[PDB]
C-alpha cells in the first residue's frame, strides 16, 4: 500500500488510527505518534500553502494599484509638459 | 501620447527629463516632481513584485519538502502497522 500526496487524506483517517488501538503499547504508541506527526505536518503544509497564495493575491492587487498610479503621474507629467511646448 | 505600463520605461527616460530643464521654474519643478514620483513608484512596484515571487518560489519548495516528509511518515506508520497484522 503506497502513499502519495494525492491519496494521503484517504489513509489518514480516524478509522485507520482506531485500527491501531488493538496493538500492544510498545508498538501502538510509536506508530500512533508517527501517524499523528504525519497528519499535523500535512495540515501545517496545507495551512501554509493556502495563506501564502492569499497573500500573493493581495500583493498582486497592490502591485497593480501602484503601477497604475505611477502610469497616471507620468501621464500627467507628460501632458503638462506638452502644454508648455515640450517636443517629446 | 498615451502611457501604459508596457511603454512606461520608453517615456521615463533621462532624455525626456532633460527636455524638461528648458521650462521656467514655476512649471519645471512640479512636472519634474511628477516625473520623478512616477519613476520611483514604478521602481518600487517592480522591486516589490519580483521579490514576492522569489519568496513564493522558496515557499513552494518548502511546502514540497514538508509534504513529502509527511507522506514518508504516514508511509512508515502504515508499513509498521501491516507488519503487526493490521488489516487496513
Amino acid at each position: 500500500m503506497k502513499i502519495t500526496s494525492s491519496n494521503f487524506a484517504t489513509i489518514a483517517t480516524s478509522e485507520n488510527f482506531a485500527k491501531l488501538s488493538v496493538l500492544p503499547k510498545n508498538h501502538r504508541e510509536p506508530i500512533k505518534g508517527l501517524f499523528k506527526s504525519a497528519v499535523e505536518q500535512f495540515s501545517s503544509a496545507r495551512d501554509f500553502f493556502k495563506n501564502e497564495n492569499y497573500s500573493k493575491e493581495l500583493a498582486e492587487k497592490f502591485n497593480k494599484e501602484a503601477v497604475n498610479e505611477a502610469v497616471e503621474k507620468l501621464q500627467k507629467a507628460i501632458d503638462l509638459a506638452e502644454k508648455q511646448g515640450i517636443q517629446f
